[PDB]
């Protein structure tokens, strides 16, 4: 009731009976302090909620005060107890964020909505997918038969990539989901009064299970990383995805078509990076590729092995066609166990040994290298396995049973389809330098020269003349450094491996179509049956500007275009390109590299999928994925949508069931509505005042961040990047800011709730577009209310904004920056809030966020528990740093490095999302 | 809407926000309907429908003409279109009854009640197991710590047995499961409206799914008989039994008392009967035997196996204290795969390999004979299994952390200590004739004359010369019958056998206490070094009479006496009994029978454990098994119930789980509270008048069963006990009546809705007590106001009497009994008539359960069904026995022997328990 009221008094709440989050808050804090209590003492208690009634005080008035009030409570306790607490505001962070997704989860849908563009932004007004077909039918004349058809033609692939700090172990999401579980249920209306008392006991049990299962740090293999990323496939998606189809199916009832999906129609599928992106990041070796395909196939045959014996149960039924009576009765008569009147059941017992089979077959490998299971008695194409539950599915509807056959037979042909033999292909991705290295050690040893050395004109004319010869490049003989040996070990293994178990072949610091070429000879040469598709991806605006010429090249050799069968991925990464230009410059120059790309594969007769790689607003998750999807340019996804899921978005969009079906469900409905009804194409004076603005934050951006010569200095001071770096969570952090990583980039300003690589260049922008002409605020504001693709891109900066506080960062600075460099920090700062007034104005908004008062909430409620772990890392990274600080200890009243790893973690689980 | 409104012209429904059982049948009709039209044409949904309206109308006006119109309709199919709906009838009422389940499930408990004992008669107003503890304390001076010590010293053991009719197939109950689960579903606030659209074709599909899992008929081995016994484990009862656990917990904490019920407290057991009677049953060998005990210790090692990972997921925590620290590092160095940091996993790795042992070897025992798995690396008593279970609560409580102790691995612990290694002990069961067989060849071949031939005394004066005698009997050298072989070959397997695999070994037939010491010494000579305790069924009310001199011999007898350890099962069978003497008098002599053993019992000091057999009203389930024990005599449960859950009430009690966590609380609650509160003893007036109502009660039904030498004959027209017999659904019919079993009786006369053994008797007592002195009609309504035994015995008549028809036995008559019979049964339906209107007048009552609507209801709903299925039956039989009735057949709409066996079965479904 205190603990309610001082919630609501940082919130204004509402009367919605949707809108418990507060409520949900209370109750878990109350649990949680109870549970401190009982384990660590009163005053430990007192001392955490003291901490956290400092942290309400400020993100209330913001007075800077209470910052320095709550820094002299954490500098003032011995390791042992600077731990508990750093661990305590961790956990209070992660339970608001599982009652974020229960309220998320229940709350009710808006029936009354305008049907317009905005609508698709929040989950409570977008189209779910009969919507989406009625729209399709009424709106843009498509006969029901033309919706299907597009529908059943349609892929939509998401890839899985690496938790940028550490994914979340397997054991701990199911103690979140018992904890999410019990917070629903202790508010359903179904259950009554006493089986709730049990609800408070198992709810206050799971939060404290969670707590305890807290062991610290080597941090781990990159096998163990992929195990813990594979997680939500037990979690939800297993069940989610014949779920949603069976939705699919329904909404086509609706609007009069009688047929389903084809059970394999694949309008879902997976990837995945883990295991298959070494970019800069030597752990992951030629092995641990192996492994993860060993491991994605075990995992697999896994789940089908277990799932099949509960559709063994429910196939009880003793009516077939003859087709498979003959087929049970051979099977039967191999007598080596169930009763031949029950022949679903003797098929499906078959199927179940090559999975037992197919199973053990790969644990062997992955343990010894050897089986003594033979490839004759496993399954190595989705193929075989198919066809008996194929033949299931025709033996029933034969006698008279299809409404039998569409039930669980029909989910599983979905999920064998869907999920395939793997349950997630993998892509591969190294640096385009590291194949000229192979192919400089190559034309060196052949005593022709340096292939490094040559021009791009001399490199393609070498490379088609190998790529059509008729005679080994090179043997085992070869001399190699060991990074060159990595990438041909690389190679060998895709040779050896089934090419089931992979997708792409991502050339990061893609420029050229020799960058290509180079690739799809080393793959030849060694000896990859069954080639990758190779797939630049662009990273410098300057690449981009160059990127449709080169793939006018590429397309307009006849080698390489007979190769590729009328296909052709290419990769953008938002995140890589606003490190180069500026987030501004690099949306606006992707919008036109994916408009020029699309024109060159249409004028070739291509294929063209464009991969979205991490940071663009596609990658939000929830509502702003839907407008994100609309807001491709026209003919961008064209039935295929290819996009990263990215690793700190990953729970949030797939951790809970609802939230799982409404993450595919928008994929699909988003893809279907775009290839019918693209966006409106940008007003010529858009454009132009895009370029002139582009220009112009480019300008602004680079001289910041790669002409202030103390710009490093800076950033190394303000910014924990130096410790990301050295206690490494994940990969490594640089290759100056040239060199250094996006994603090391974006997190070291997220930390400090800074943010300047997704917001800086805008406030240039915005400045002189107005002070040029004061109409062009005006424009800005129509751009805004009519062309998706821009409120789209200020909504992202807008969210980011709400995510910001430039008094943690002052506090940085005035902890942990040299005096010299604080007009520096203040300039910084006075930067941030002139280009946020911009993008109030142009929004039309008085305060962040008055568009999505939900997320607004959401953010805010977070903001506490982050501030508190803020606090606790400046003052932590002062102690580390700085041998001459000290000060005075408190009594125990229940080791800095793992204070900050704690903080480090906590802090990107509570700002997830950013650039 | 036309569905649900011809219904409730056939019950006035109620406005309560509970009662929808009739929209949950007009449901499940409409889309039962719809598939019948689907797969048959819509003809034969329009006959089904046809015959549906006919047996409304029926029961409703209760015009007999309309029996013969639904007679002429059902007798013009061809076999094939009979059996087509037969099976819908048949469906249908499965459906009615998983309607009923979900109804009872979901109906709210009533808060204010006068809390005398009528209100325990009812699910809605009996008491739960916090407010029998605060009864207790309150209204009888309890301490709680002595509630609770009386508590954890009590015993529920329910013994498990076959059903009469065959028991469903494990893949049948999860299908009724999931048509309950979407039943339920369809009409949750907390789901929203699209969700729905989808639960609705779930349903649908699963009522098909259903219905076309329908093979027919050799009825099934024992071995099978027992697998589909042993669902409910699956189903409900495994975790039902931690979930009760629990709430004892919570009504714990809610009376003061702060622990919890250990773990190892045998509060619930289970046994079985199933391949263990062979009483006039042959197909249960000792070969049976042995398998079950296999089947047994496998099925449980499975769940537990299968369990055991789940709690290994959950069990990802590091703390642990030193003991289990030291084991852990044991374990991990015999290296032979989780890492060390993970103790409770190592821990529970090891059990789950040993596990995995027990499941084999039992396996392979099974299926050869021979195992490679040693007998050492397996769980050969379950204190091996508990024991690294107990290690990991501790090390939990001793880190701090017994809160998550006390969630899923205290939920292990007491599965594991409820239902041990097997899930079940079997008792074995024989009839005393056997082994007064086996001892007349022992005798006949030692040359000292004839067993059978010798006198009580002499028989006890040799069976205790020999039980104290120091030399063996006889060996393998004897000359035996097949049947005595197959009595000492049994014996042999419970010699083999572990002593965990048994419990009782129960005599038939039991007279004397030779009877009693003939299977001891038979055990000792069979080498069993663990005997079974021997538990005499006493069958006839002479009998019953000299049970208690028969108990008190026993007693008195030093090696007897010393052998039993101070404990003593002593059977009772009120189905058997009551065909001896009638219902009424068999009642009255098992009260008095109870008293006079239980005092015997007293006397010397033995503790004495009554096992109810089937046919009492413990046996009813639901609410009226609450009174039921309540009702016992003073001192007869003192701590431990044993009692027979009947195959026909199963489903009922156990199928859904909330009427699994219900069924257990009222068998705890009951018990605990009455050995501290037992019943009014009965006034003398009122047990002179008992007496003299027994004595004409048993006149009557004798003269009528025993004495009129035409009975028989009736029996085997109107009756279809020969067709059950020699169709044979389960075990085998006689051994006259005297020959005749207990089950085939019921089943008989139940079949033709008459139900003479439950009532029979009845009316001759009390118009004789009220002829004799007018006032004994107040003192009997007075019995029926104050004395549960009477008000229970009343009610389950009653009960049997709202299931009766005796239109259909008159309908039987005229189709199957030779005219001159007639007179016959028209004067046992007098008699019905007759026995009815005393007991109306007994209870106060102007029709049948008007204390009951809500089973008033249920009952009335099923019989629209169930009559269908009669009148189907009777012309069925007309046609099977007599070649001379033809009558010209419909052309085809869409094997006589088929729907006979689908009637009886129907029927059984539909009448459930009677006596
Ligand atoms: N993912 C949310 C922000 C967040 O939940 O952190 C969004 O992009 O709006
Ligand atoms: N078992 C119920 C009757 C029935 O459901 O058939 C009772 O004894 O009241």
């Amino acid at each position: 009731a205190s603990i309610d009221a001082q919630l609501r008094l940082l919130v204004p709440g509402k009367v919605s009976e949707d809108d418990k989050l507060i409520e949900y808050d209370a109750l878990l804090l109350d649990k949680f302090l109870d549970i401190l209590q009982d384990l660590h003492g009163e005053d430990l208690k007192e001392a955490v909620q003291e901490c956290y009634e400092l942290s309400a005080e400020y993100e209330g008035k913001h007075d800077p005060k209470k910052l320095e009030e709550l820094g002299s409570v954490l500098t003032s306790l011995d390791p042992g107890d600077s731990i508990v607490i750093a661990k305590a505001f961790s956990h209070m962070l992660n339970l608001a964020n599982l009652a974020e997704e229960v309220q998320i989860a229940y709350r009710r849908r808006i029936k009354l909505k305008r049907g317009d563009f905005a609508d698709e932004a929040n989950a409570t007004t977008e189209s779910d997918i009969e919507e989406t077909f009625k729209k399709l039918v009424l709106k843009l004349n498509k006969s029901p038969e033309e919706v299907f058809d597009a529908l059943k033609n349609q892929t939509v692939d998401l890839v899985l990539t690496a938790h940028p700090t550490q994914s979340v172990r397997r054991s701990l999401l199911q103690k979140h989901g018992r904890i999410r579980n019990c917070l629903a249920q202790l508010y359903a209306k179904d259950i009554t009064p006493d089986d709730k008392q049990e609800l408070d006991e198992a709810l206050h049990r799971e939060i404290q299970a969670a707590f305890r299962t807290d062991e610290i740090r080597t941090p781990p293999t990159p096998q163990d990383e992929m195990r813990a990323g594979m997680s939500y496939f037990h979690e939800t998606i297993w069940k989610g995805v014949p779920k949603f189809l069976r939705r699919v199916d329904t909404a086509l009832k609706n609007i009069g078509i009688n047929e389903r999906v084809p059970y394999n129609a694949p309008l879902i599928q997976f990837s995945s990076w883990m295991g298959g992106d070494r970019d800069g990041n030597p752990r992951v070796t030629p092995e641990v590729t192996r492994d993860v395909c060993l491991l994605a196939r075990m995992m697999a045959s896994n789940m089908y092995f277990s799932q099949i014996e509960d559709l063994m149960f429910e196939m009880s039924m003793w009516r077939c066609n003859s087709e498979l009576r003959v087929r049970a009765e051979e099977l039967y008569r191999t007598a080596r166990q169930v009763p031949p009147t029950e022949p679903y059941r003797v098929i499906l017992g078959d199927v179940r040994d090559k999975l037992y089979n197919t199973r053990e077959r790969s644990r062997h490998l992955l343990a010894h290298g050897i089986s003594d299971i033979p490839e004759e008695a496993v399954y190595t194409n989705v193929e075989q396995f198919l066809e008996p539950l194929e033949l299931c599915y025709r033996s029933l509807c034969d006698c008279g049973d299809r409404v039998i056959a569409d039930g669980s037979l029909l989910d599983f042909l979905r999920q064998v389809s869907t999920f395939g033999l793997s349950l997630v292909k993998l892509d591969i991705r190294q640096e385009s330098d590291r194949h000229t290295d192979v192919l400089d050690a190559i034309t060196q040893h052949l005593e022709i020269g340096s292939y490094r050395e040559w021009s791009e004109e001399k490199r393609q004319e070498w490379l088609l003349a190998e790529l059509s010869g008729k005679r080994p490049l090179f043997g085992s003989d070869l001399p190699k450094t060991e990074e060159v040996k990595d990438v041909l070990d690389t190679f060998n293994v895709l040779a050896e491996l089934p090419s089931d178990c992979f997708g792409a072949y991502i050339i990061s610091m893609a420029t050229s179509p020799s960058d290509v070429l180079a690739v799809e000879l080393l793959q030849r040469e060694c000896h990859v049956k069954h080639p990758l598709r190779v797939v630049p991806l662009f990273e410098k605006l300057a690449d981009l500007e160059a990127a449709p010429a080169a793939m006018a090249r590429l397309f307009s050799i006849d080698w390489y275009r007979n190769r590729i069968d009328g296909k052709q991925e290419v990769m953008i990464g938002y995140s890589d390109s606003g490190k180069d230009a500026g987030r501004f410059s690099a949306a606006w120059q992707l919008y036109k590299a994916q408009e020029e790309i699309i024109k060159v594969a249409k004028e070739f007769g291509v294929k063209l999928v464009i991969f979205h790689g991490r940071g663009g607003t596609v990658g939000r998750g929830g509502g702003p994925t839907h407008l994100a999807i609309l807001s491709q340019p026209p003919d961008t996804i064209h039935g295929s949508l290819r996009v990263t899921v990215q690793g700190e978005v990953i729970e949030q969009s797939f951790g809970e069931e609802h939230l799982c079906f409404r993450t595919l469900q928008r994929f699909c409905a988003a893809t279907l509505e775009h290839g019918m009804n693209p966006p409106i194409s940008p007003r010529p004076e858009w454009r132009e005042l895009m370029d002139q603005m582009a220009v112009v934050a480019t300008e602004e951006y680079r001289s910041i961040v790669f002409k202030e010569p103390r710009f490093v200095e800076y950033f190394r001071l303000a910014t924990p990047e130096l410790e990301y770096g050295r206690m490494n969570i994940g990969s490594r952090p640089s290759k100056g800011i040239e060199s250094l990583r996006a994603i090391p980039w974006i997190f070291a300003w997220t930390q400090t709730r800074f943010h300047l690589p997704v917001w800086l260049g805008f406030g240039a922008a915005f400045k002189h577009a107005i002070k040029k002409d004061s109409k062009n605020l005006q424009m800005l504001q129509e751009m805004y209310k009519t062309w998706p693709f821009f409120r789209v891109t200020i909504d992202l900066v807008e969210m980011v904004f709400a995510k910001g506080d430039p008094g943690i960062a002052a506090l940085n600075d005035k902890l942990l920056v040299s005096e010299d460099l604080w007009p520096f920090g203040e300039s910084l700062r006075a930067n941030y809030e002139e280009t946020k007034d911009y993008l109030l104005k142009i929004a039309g908004h008085r305060d962040l966020l008055e568009g999505d008062p939900y997320l607004k909430q959401r953010i805010r409620l977070r903001d506490s528990y982050i501030t508190t772990l803020n606090v606790c890392q400046a003052y932590t990274l002062k102690r580390i740093r700085d041998p001459n600080y000290h000060v005075t200890l408190r009594p125990h009243i229940s080791g800095l490095e793992d204070t900050l790893i704690l903080t480090m973690k906590g802090i990107a689980a509570g700002m997830q999302n950013t650039g």
